[PDB]
């Protein structure tokens, strides 16, 4: 009966399971409840702290994963099927896992916690892809990860209302946050040493906590992958927020009392709410998400975008980073034209009618702006210029301009920003070659899932995996990744990041600056008159 | 006695001219023939009338005088500048015309190459010596007609609707010699059914508007257009906007004493020509840089739209046309108004200096839009460089005022059926006297088509001398034949591959897109914006 498995936290006992890693055993610590079951009355509600208990909790296997939509775009597909529920879905989803060396240490270390990605709509702390027991065996942390409400069940939002104030995902996040800073150090944890990374939501989830008050006493420094607080997926306004939630529940049978709505919402199955999740979209899109986080004043007292220029982020440090191709991943999901299964060698036409599904709700003006700016007039309707295009529209739109004004931003008031571009294509890809990068595929290197023997990736590609586990906890550490070749911050002015590939560090400048000029620049003056 | 090759009868009576000599040997030259009555008097503001016939012999051995315009004074003695003004005394009475023919006189019928001169519709002169037709007849073994036309208030003051100042006059000058040639080229050995239109500047926006006007198309057969287009937004001016700058003019030289349109042009006609070209400039309704008081008006007569519209809905089949421009667009003008700009240091002006520069290049466009050409012409990873900026600011006016318009009537010509030839001229001239960063300038081209380096008293080099007479084969082929290759080839350019060539002292080199990208902006998105 071992010793180093068995933890008291403030609620009660807990009994953890040896992990295998090829360097050696892990101490883990799978589905600790950290909050009340938000069941029934308690849907749509703020998460409520976890009561204590007696007996022995069984920490030893991941828990149920948060209500969702599953994929079903290519079934049986590996590069579908690796983000979809490997647990059973449960509203009764509100638990964490942590992960630490074995056996347990007896000094403080520093904790890296996830936050996972999936458009805040889908995700689970029990991914394979999220496994912590190489980063901790090999890097000394500990690992927190937390699963938290999506969709409807996080952030469906009547604002104003009690019943469903909506960014209790968000308020789940933070509940987990405290939970770290309570009961960390039970498990060998520094508390004062709390770093906080994720991707694509997952790390627009790290920015709102950034720029969240009561949230940014939870942490010291923030990882964003892929993802920012300020994109135009990642939050909604109040009243485009209370017409989803609106349509929602017309969609289901459902009647105005804002008591009332919620109330028969209440009485409706988890998966018939899911089921008409995806309908209460204004258009038809790609890369955007019918209950993401809402800018009602309480969680965020403004926008993200308003946030970030005005904040005073001395004595911050970030890393922020993208994949070579943030966009080509989404094409295949309504983009005209478009299939894992051919070249995606589109029209001129089909460009077109992909830039309005790829920049959703805005003007036909600015929809032209688009148009001129990503079209080579030398060579307009070239097919493979086309696709790589309509790529570039996507993810600069929705990822690389938003990570870049938020790293130009915190640099240029006061924070210590990293900066990097993510261009190894795994050997094990099954995407087609035409998505080149993809989004979401550089998870599985920071995470050193390359070093399990079971998976075919090649020598070299395990090295690149340990150098990247080594930047990451060296900026967990000391809030810079470098190796006491240079990986020198990201500035307004000079711009510079990294690539991370087989090749030693090359250090560039600008994230898409052209483009992202746009963007960021005009654009916006564009929509304002 | 006389010369029986230097005398010539035309419509209105008896011509002599006078022997000319060129390195190649002789050419019989009639400078200062009258083809319209002096617009003097109670014939100011007013359409040409033709010249009354005449008895006796005219000497038509020199040349006129220049009509009324300001005289340029930035660079007093300079010849960058002083090349461009006046070599005769100014007059109102200045409608005439010179027509250069080979000696002896040419036996069948030979083809017509009829120069319009540039000057921003406000100056000009068919005298200038860069418009010397000598060696071009020498050479190509063409007629080469120039005419004098009205600049200015004179030619382009418009009250539209009124009878007393209906605008255009200026170009119905150009119309009447053209009228003029048709008529009587013939004596002089050209061919009236081969004339081939060339200008420069506004000379080309004038090409271009005789294209668009059905009056004026039959009287030629093909035409060039150097460094200007009829849509540049520089060239033509709308209605109500002309009728508020001749009623400032007015205002500013106490007429009346708006209202009366009969009484207001009577005032006007009162006043001594240099007052109204001394307050010529003050109509202008922004500071700006490549804007000019008094241009052809779309009113529905000359022009029956826009020559945009035109443009995009003309057929022009059985057309041939050859436009191009030269390397450096924009820098001539930044000396004359932008911010931090002089041809005497280098020009190297400052983020908040090019800001500046962009609402002065680009005048009477809303903020937005201003926005629009920040962002375009901003190289984001060096936004403050000072060198960038002064070529970004040069590429800003000259695609916006020369290249963009030249593109889009090139692409429109070419996709709606004419035969269209595009060129770059790229030779920075070994004599010329602009400061070395403002590059190949705004018509430094002239002197090369022109044969002037073959003038002994210049000091062109030899490669140079080759090099005009390179282009002088080029022009008079396309005169002769509607395509300037000789029977490396230069492709005719059309809306998809935008083929062009380079000029210079290198053979023929084959390239794509008159700025595509830039121009696209101009062409394509700007005005979507503008009309939103
Ligand atoms: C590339 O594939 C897309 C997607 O089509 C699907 O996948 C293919 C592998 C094939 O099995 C198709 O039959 C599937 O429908 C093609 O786009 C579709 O084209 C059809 C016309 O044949 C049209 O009815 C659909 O609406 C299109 N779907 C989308 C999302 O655009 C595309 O034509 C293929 N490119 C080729 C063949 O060059
Ligand atoms: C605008 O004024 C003209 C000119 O009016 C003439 O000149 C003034 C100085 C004054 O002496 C008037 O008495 C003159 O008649 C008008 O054109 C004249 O119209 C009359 C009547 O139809 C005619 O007999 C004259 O020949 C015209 N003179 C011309 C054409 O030179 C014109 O009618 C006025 N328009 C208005 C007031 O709208
Ligand atoms: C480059 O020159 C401009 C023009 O200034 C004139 O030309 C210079 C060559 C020199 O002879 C000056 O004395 C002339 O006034 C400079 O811009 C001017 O700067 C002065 C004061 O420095 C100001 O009063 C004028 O308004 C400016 N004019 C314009 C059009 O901006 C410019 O500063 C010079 N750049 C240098 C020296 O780097
Ligand atoms: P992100 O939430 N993450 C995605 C789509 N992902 C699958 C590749 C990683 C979990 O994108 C929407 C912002
Ligand atoms: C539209 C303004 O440009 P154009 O009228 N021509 C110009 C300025 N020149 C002087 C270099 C040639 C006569």
């Amino acid at each position: 009966e071992d010793a180093e498995l068995l933890v008291t936290v403030r609620g009660g006992r807990l009994r953890g399971i040896r992990l295998k890693t090829p360097g050696g055993p892990v101490s883990a610590f799978l589905g600790i409840p950290f909050a009340e079951p938000p069941m029934g009355p308690r849907r749509f509600l703020p998460p409520e702290p976890k009561q204590p208990w007696s007996g022995v909790v069984d920490a030893t296997t991941f828990q149920s994963v948060c209500y969702q939509y599953v994929d079903t775009l290519y079934p049986g597909f590996e590069g579908t099927e690796m983000w979809n529920p490997n647990r059973e879905l449960s509203e009764d989803c509100l638990y964490l896992n942590v992960w630490t060396p074995y056996p347990r240490p007896t000094s403080p270390t520093p904790v890296l916690v996830w936050i996972y990605g999936g458009g805040f709509y889908s995700g689970a702390s029990s991914l394979d892809v999220y496994d912590g027991r190489f980063l901790v065996q090999a890097e000394r942390t500990v690992l927190v990860s937390m699963n938290y409400r999506v969709g409807a069940f996080g952030f469906l939002a009547l604002p104003g209302s009690r019943e469903a104030p909506g960014n209790v995902g968000l308020l789940d996040q933070r509940l987990a946050l405290q939970w770290v800073q309570e009961n960390v150090a039970a498990f060998g944890g520094d508390p004062t040493s709390v770093t906080l990374f994720g991707e694509s939501a997952g790390a627009a989830s790290v920015g709102m906590h950034l720029l969240s008050p009561p949230s940014r006493g939870l942490f010291h420094r923030a990882v964003l992958q892929s993802g920012a607080p300020n994109g135009p997926w990642a939050t909604v306004g109040m009243g485009e927020a209370r017409r989803r939630a609106t349509q929602l529940a017309h969609l289901v049978g459902c009647p105005g009392n804002d008591t009332e709505l919620v109330a028969c919402l209440r009485t409706r199955p988890a998966q018939v709410l899911v089921n008409h999740e995806w309908h209460v979209l204004p258009q038809e899109s790609v890369f955007r998400f019918s209950f993401v986080p809402v800018v009602d004043g309480d969680f965020l007292s403004d926008t993200p975008e308003a946030l970030i220029n005005a904040g005073d982020f001395h004595g911050l440090q970030v890393l922020v980073g993208v994949v070579k191709d943030e966009g080509s991943y989404f094409l295949v999901y309504g983009a005209p034209g478009f299939s894992k299964d051919n070249e995606s060698l589109i029209s001129r036409a089909e460009f077109l009618a992909g830039v309005r599904v790829g920049v959703p709700q805005v003007s036909d003006l600015a929809a032209e702006a688009v148009v001129l700016h990503y079209t080579d007039w030398l060579h307009p309707e070239d097919p493979a210029r086309l696709r790589e295009a309509l790529s570039d529209v996507v993810g600069d739109h929705n990822v690389v301009c938003p990570v870049a004004q938020l790293a130009g931003r915190l640099a240029a008031q006061g924070a210590r920003v990293y900066a990097y571009v993510f261009e190894h294509r795994a050997s094990t890809l099954s995407w087609p070659l035409w998505m080149g990068v993809p989004h979401g595929y550089e998870i599985e290197f920071i995470f050193g899932i390359p070093l399990d023997p079971s998976r075919n990736y090649t020598a070299e590609e395990k090295i690149f995996a340990q150098r990247l586990m080594r930047y990451w906890a060296n900026f967990a550490r000391t809030g810079d990744p470098n190796e006491p070749p240079q990986w020198p911050p990201y500035t307004a002015g000079a711009q510079q990041y990294v690539s991370l590939d087989l090749r030693p560090l090359e250090v560039r400048r600008g994230l898409r600056a052209q483009a992202c000029a746009f963007w960021n620049r005009f654009l916006p003056k564009l929509l304002s008159a």
